[PDB]
């Protein structure tokens, strides 16, 4: 069987995907790079984002990725938190960072950690993790 | 000043968006394909959609519409309401619908509202309405 595959293949796709965050009790979006470990997913912000406060009040959040009307895609709901490890912070580093981040040394640079607790591939079947 | 020009570019383009709401204190993203009437937008799903229940619980959601990574688009944030009337419903049908609804007379297909109440234009300046 091929979910795990199927998933696999989404995430070492295009990067690009939209997180969602609760901000004041009311629902924010917003396009990010995505990065991963296996299925937990990173992407790399600037520690003053307002993602950052979003996840500081209320850890829960949702992931669209992989996205022709009818191309697959997953969906991921699970719990962020704020990674600042320097061995993930320079393997996902590259230069389309440069648009928010000066360098991997930016003291800015922060990692949003997203643990999985469901993944659901569209094109639905799904993986509790 | 070309602001609300601008934006009415961005929701005269592509149809495809992101609607996310909040369902039981976690956000939800979805794409959805978009209408509009000036600056109010609309979406056409099946009255048994949870994003219908979702805006049941809490009104108010978000909106990404527009969008390489150097695109220009808009953030839309509004409270939402249900919309069944009949002329709205029947001036947004098109074929694409079919993957969701029936067809125009579909006792399910309702409409989603949109009512902004800011628009951010990215690519941010922002309109209130
Ligand atoms: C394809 C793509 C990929 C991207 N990838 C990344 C990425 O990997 N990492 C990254 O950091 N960024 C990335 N961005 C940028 C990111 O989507 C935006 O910076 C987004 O606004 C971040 O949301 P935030 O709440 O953290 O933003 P913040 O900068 O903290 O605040 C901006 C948010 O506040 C609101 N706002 C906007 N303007 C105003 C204003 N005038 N007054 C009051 N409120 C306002 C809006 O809701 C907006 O989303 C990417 C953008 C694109 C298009
Ligand atoms: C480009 C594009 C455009 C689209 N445009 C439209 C549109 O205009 N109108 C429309 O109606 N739809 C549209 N869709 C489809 C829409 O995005 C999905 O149907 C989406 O899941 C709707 O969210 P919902 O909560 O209303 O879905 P519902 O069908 O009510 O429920 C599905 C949601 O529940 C969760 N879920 C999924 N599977 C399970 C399961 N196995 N067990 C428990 N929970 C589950 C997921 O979070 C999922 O989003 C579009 C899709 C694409 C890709």
């Amino acid at each position: 069987m091929h979910l795990k595959e199927k998933i696999t293949t989404i995430i070492q796709g295009q990067r690009t995907g939209v997180l969602s965050t609760v901000r004041n009790d009311k629902p924010h979006s917003a396009f990010m790079m995505f990065f991963h470990e296996d299925f937990v997913l990173y992407v790399a912000t600037d520690r003053q984002s307002k993602k950052i406060t979003d996840i500081e009040n209320n850890p829960n959040v949702h992931v669209l990725l992989g996205r022709k009307l009818d191309e697959d895609y997953i969906e991921v709901e699970g719990l962020a938190s704020i990674e600042e490890d320097s061995t993930l912070k320079n393997k996902f580093w590259n230069n389309s960072l440069k648009r928010w981040l000066l360098r991997p040394e930016d003291p800015n640079y922060v990692l949003i950690k997203i643990n999985p607790d469901t993944i659901y591939y569209i094109d639905p079947e799904f993986l509790r993790l």
